[PDB]
């Protein structure tokens, strides 16, 4: 006879529906952070402010595509207002492009930064990885100048 | 019913293998062209040797 507590493997099933949901919900994720790692990496050669605006609405809507139980998750939110607090590279790295830019100026914002650079490969993935929402006081100095 | 040109059916012959291996190294030197102007339309400045 040996009854035993099926509600075990009821909730085994739910957690696998579960599981799966969060696969899909963090496969979407990857690709999402993929392309934050391309638009990361870009030393800043080609895009434009205007492209930045456009890869910050399009990873919006398609994060905005996900299903109920897709988008009412904790990662949803995470990502959302993370897109939300970064919709801000247009504004503040129309500095590179201009004439401004020479080798003392990159040493005075390297001594505000505080970071090391390297002069080769002039790649933003190190840039933003001084938040400029984060320094943006100094860098507005460094701007000012 | 007379001697068939052979001639002729060597030529197709030979028309269509090199045709074939042309058709490849198209397909190769297309691949080649896509990537190299892919490359090309950035001004690579920043981007590693």
């Amino acid at each position: 006879d040996t009854g035993l507590l099926s509600g075990s493997e009821e909730r085994v099933q739910v957690a696998l529906e579960e599981l799966q949901d969060l696969k899909g919900v963090w496969s979407e994720l990857s690709k999402v952070w993929e392309q934050i790692d391309q638009m990361k990496e870009q030393p800043w050669v080609s895009v434009q402010p205007r492209k930045l605006r456009q890869n910050l609405d399009a990873l919006l809507n398609q994060l905005k595509s996900f299903p109920a139980r897709l988008r009412q998750y904790a990662s949803y939110e995470f990502v959302q207002r993370l897109l939300k607090g970064y919709m801000k590279i247009n504004m503040l790295v129309i500095e590179l492009k201009s004439e401004a830019l020479k080798d003392r100026h990159w040493k005075q914002l390297m001594k505000r930064l505080h970071v090391n650079w390297v002069v080769s490969e002039l790649t933003l993935g190190q840039i933003w990885d001084v938040d400029l929402q984060k320094n943006e006081a100094i860098v507005k100095d460094v701007l000012l100048v």
